[PDB]
């Protein structure tokens, strides 16, 4: 005993000149699986984008009406669901967990978790995925569910709130003949409890034609057949091309059209025959209370967001913990890239002396060290697009906010970055022989952690801007190399030209590099030229030890300073003056590294706003 | 009027303990499309790997026999074809071009090109791809042929020599119901001219069961049904589970097995019933001259390789030219990465002076310049795996040699690297103000070209070793950073520790870097300390210009040399002695850069030998 809903769309015209829809009529009751057949550019993903109100208002001339209140974009978020054309699921999540996260995101917080689990277990029985309810989804290399049980979990995510109107953009694409029948057979099970189901389909099997109660064929818009599948034999015989038996009728009715548009003819002879056939077959409670009559039976489980910003920030945290705990070779390869570089940098630069050449090796250690923190954060660019192609699916239903997505993904990566910062610091502080003691080691861990934080935020920012993972990881390798060229190591700040001293201050490597130099070269006790080391690698004065002091006493002719055999002519403060590291403190250079991390998480949030407009 | 061939395999047992095949019997005449049905781990890609002789000899107990001479792995290279399970095609090639390259690779050179084009045009009519014969194949973003016309080109490549025995590993996987019927319908057209076709199939449609004349069901080996599809209703009724009508017969016979293996029961009740059914149904010219009788009709178009090493080196050249000419945004992104870095490096290091700090900026220019040649060659790692996943397909047929593949792919990239070497050299020689004149510019182009050649060969070598494009481009970014740390720029050769002075000499960046330093700092006229530059950035001697000459005359107290106000205390030969660039000439450092390129193309060739063993 369902509640009857009648989705009637009378005339549709969408022009982008180039028209895409032209006077498509339709009428679909509950219990029916109206199918929109067509071509690969016919615009059948545009027709159901116009019934789901997913195009601009005012650019769609005509009415899409339910039984009652005109069906504008206020009811088509509580009672509607639009299933897109992919299976964008997290692969380390089981089928019961994937539908329970969608239940915790979109079902209201007034429901208990025992009632949200009762919705998931009733949905797993409905989709026919009870045998794979505890099997993970799986990508190409993790041995999960099949390709046609990955579609009913994709369908099951969008119907977790139990809609009474269901749009699907090609739910049988990519599947074989025996599992595309299983998808429409559970859509028939959905559309017998009261749902209106409107789907696109390229080439249906003969088994899925007694499930579909209505068909619509499109030809660059321009509906050429619109009726029951049983009336499809007695439509083209009147047109001029009768169909033979022992042949799929929708197969013959589709390849006939793709040779009929011609060059001198056209589909116009077939368009005007469609309105001929619809004219001759006619000789044969409010909406808001009908929606509430569905909830009395129970046909609608579900404010803009069902959860507060602090509830959906612990659910997105629990997803990202579970998706990385079950995928541990991601922080096994990023961990053994900072340990391998940490072991290499510690043994090459092992216990650097206070020579003038051992000072330039500190500048070369700290430039290679602080660039590892930015290059190992670029390895996470594969699983940053994968988490935001699923985010763009779940933003259409308002499962969570964009603020709760950016904040909960800055949170889950941070215990990973604390472990990467201690692994790189205990390998390279005591082995390179860095200065500071223990309070210089704690700052060394803090500036590695801020460089992991500023580097993860930049690669996160460079994932709302790049489409591809190979274009993005070529661009981020090139840009971080320019951040290293402008860090002040290859060319100093007072030597960079004036048309280029703006990307020096925009360098992400500069402020970690300038903070470890004055963590290391800030000590009045350590010395790098002890009086005799003036004339050591000079172009003169290659003496044994004698008569160098007479050269040092000869310096007192011109200045008056009494230079002895050990007088400490170069401290660490003179190294920083040679390199130009004088403008900011090491704590101010730590704030800019933390501040550049917060900047690129805000700019990532602003690129999710403009990506929502697309 | 075909020539009858009867492929009879009587008993097969393959053990890897873990038995994978157990006593599979079969008998397939010409004109029949024997199908091997099963599960997702049943080992039905192992049964046709044992009929194609693609497993180890002696590990397969039993006979796979044709009508005659026992069918060992000498006839299964001329008369056989094994179609694997993918569509590994170059996407910028048209359908007529993709089959003409396979005709130029595998048809004998005794045939004219007019007879090889007559084979391709007869094959395009046979596969039913005449409408898409001049359409390109296309990847996900280049708008090519469909997914089920990409399979008949994949099938059409392997049957270009017109085999009389055809094995296919799942030729209907990934397709929909209407194009998997089109694949078996052209296989029915192939297997009416005289071919024996043996294919694996997961779930066949009801239309493809009157084309298949024989079926074999497997259950972890262990053939459970082996007969005609019409005898499939009258097999399970005798077993104990009769099938209802209006139901696909192979659909019910497959999900019955996946619930029958149980935990306390097993498929053993179904295995021993298969030999029951085969016993009760039986109550109802040499091979070498039968093969030559097929060529009399014309059923075999096709030495180990059909072409010499110089003919298939111009065909692989013509493929790689056509695949890159029609994909020009590959050398549009690698070109605008050496021009953008070339413009950045030329304007930052614009006209470097002869200061002591402008010397260290030359070492920083040349380290960043010579590392661009290795990092921009790592962008080609996507299309290096794609060209060698297609190479592993075409090595199984001996379409070309491994030597002709390595040599023709070192050849086609070289005019691309000459243009990248002139684009980086004319941007950065005259703008940075490098020394040498015009004979120092020609060496500058040669060492950029050798660094592009040594860097392309290393990334080519690191594509037979890595499976994945993201693992490989993380590894090659990390290793080339270690080639740069050991180049002698970050730490000099005489300062690198003795447990690490073997990766310094294995550094790929070291020899380009050491060759441009003694192309630049090898001039007895240029000078970097002109007498007064002793005490200009010293910790003392900060005079105006006066009384420094008394300090310089004071050097003659202990040395005896008359140091004047302009005496050239540091030439370019003293810069190279400070950096340790003394062991090799710039022409010897150019030979090691060219020699490291030839080393990594030999090691790439040796990794294709060991990849053939897998
Ligand atoms: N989201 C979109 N934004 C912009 N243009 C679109 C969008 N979707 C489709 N189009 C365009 O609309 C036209 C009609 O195609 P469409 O009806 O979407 O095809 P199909 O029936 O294959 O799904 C195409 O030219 C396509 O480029
Ligand atoms: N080329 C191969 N090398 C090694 N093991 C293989 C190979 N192909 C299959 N196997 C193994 O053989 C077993 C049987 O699977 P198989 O018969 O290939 O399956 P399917 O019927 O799905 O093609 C599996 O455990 C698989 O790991
Ligand atoms: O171009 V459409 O594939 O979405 O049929
Ligand atoms: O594991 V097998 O897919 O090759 O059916």
């Amino acid at each position: 005993r369902p509640v009857p809903f009648v989705l009637s769309f009378n005339n549709l015209t969408y022009n982008v000149t180039k028209t895409l829809l032209d006077n498509i009529s339709g009428e679909t009751r509950d219990g029916e699986i109206l199918a929109v057949l067509g071509a690969s550019g016919s615009g059948k993903s545009t027709l159901i984008d116009a019934l789901a109100n997913r195009i601009a208002k005012g650019s769609l001339k005509g009415t899409v009406t339910l039984n009652g209140e005109a069906l504008q974009s206020r009811m088509l978020k509580v009672i509607s669901a639009y299933v897109m054309q992919d299976d964008l699921l997290f692969p380390m999540l089981t089928v019961e967990e994937t539908l329970m996260f969608a239940a915790e995101f979109r079902l209201p917080r007034s429901l208990p978790k025992s009632k949200k689990k009762l919705r998931v277990q009733a949905l797993i029985d409905q989709l026919g995925i009870r045998n794979a309810a505890k099997t993970i989804i799986g990508d190409e290399g993790h041995r999960g569910i099949s390709g046609g049980e990955r579609r009913r979990v994709s369908i099951g995510i969008d119907i977790i709130h139990d809609p009474i109107v269901l749009f699907l953009d090609e739910p049988t694409s990519g599947l074989d003949s025996t599992s595309a029948f299983m998808v429409v057979k559970v859509l028939k099970r959905i559309a017998e409890s009261g749902s209106i189901i409107i789907m696109s389909i390229h080439q249906p099997s003969h088994r899925v034609l007694s499930l579909l109660d209505r068909l619509i064929f499109l030809s660059r818009g321009h509906t050429v057949f619109s009726g029951s599948p049983a009336s499809l034999p007695s439509f083209f015989a009147g047109f001029g091309n009768p169909i033979p038996e022992n042949e799929n009728q929708t197969e013959f009715a589709l390849d006939l059209i793709r040779e009929l548009e011609g060059s001198a003819g056209g589909t116009r002879g077939l368009v005007e025959f469609n309105k001929k056939w619809q004219e001759m077959k006619k000789q044969s409670l409010t909406l808001k209370e009908a929606i509430s009559a569905s909830i009395s039976r129970g046909k609608l489980v579900s404010p803009a967001f069902a959860n507060p910003f602090w509830i959906e920030i612990k659910t997105l945290t629990r997803r990202s913990i579970l998706n990385s705990r079950r995928q541990p070779e991601l922080l096994g390869m990023r961990l053994a890239t900072v340990i391998v570089t940490g072991f290499i940098l510690a043994t090459v630069f092992w216990r650097l002396d206070n020579s003038p050449k051992g000072v330039q090796e500190r500048l070369g250690f700290f430039a290679f060290a602080m660039s590892t923190m930015f290059y190992t954060c670029a390895d996470a660019l594969p699983v940053f697009l994968q988490e935001r192609y699923i985010f763009m699916r779940e933003t259409a239903y308002n499962a969570y906010r964009r603020s709760s997505y950016v904040l909960s993904h800055a949170i889950v990566t941070f215990p990973s970055l604390i472990f990467l910062s201690l692994a790189f610091a205990v390998t390279t502080f005591w082995a390179v022989g860095l200065e500071g003691g223990l309070m210089g080691f704690l700052f060394y861990c803090l500036i590695i952690l801020a460089s992991f934080w500023s580097g993860s935020s930049f690669v996160t920012f460079l994932s709302g801007v790049v489409p591809h993972v190979m274009l993005g990881y070529t661009i981020v390798v090139a840009i971080l190399a320019y951040f290293l060229l402008f860090s002040g190591f290859f060319i100093n700040r007072d030597r960079i030209p004036q048309y280029w001293i703006w990307f020096h201050y925009l360098s992400l490597v500069k402020y970690p590099y300038e903070a470890v130099l004055q963590n290391e070269f800030s000590d009045p006790t350590e010395c790098f030229v002890r009086g005799v080391q003036l004339f050591d690698n000079s172009p003169l004065g290659e003496l044994t030890y004698g008569m160098k002091l007479r050269l040092l006493d000869s310096v007192s002719r011109s200045i008056g300073m009494r230079i002895s055999s050990s007088t400490c002519l170069t401290t660490g403060a003179d190294v920083l003056k040679q390199q130009g590291v004088t403008q900011l403190s090491k704590w101010n250079c730590l704030l800019i590294t933390v501040g550049f991390g917060f900047l690129f998480r805000i700019l990532f949030y602003l690129c999710l706003l403009l990506g929502s407009k697309n």
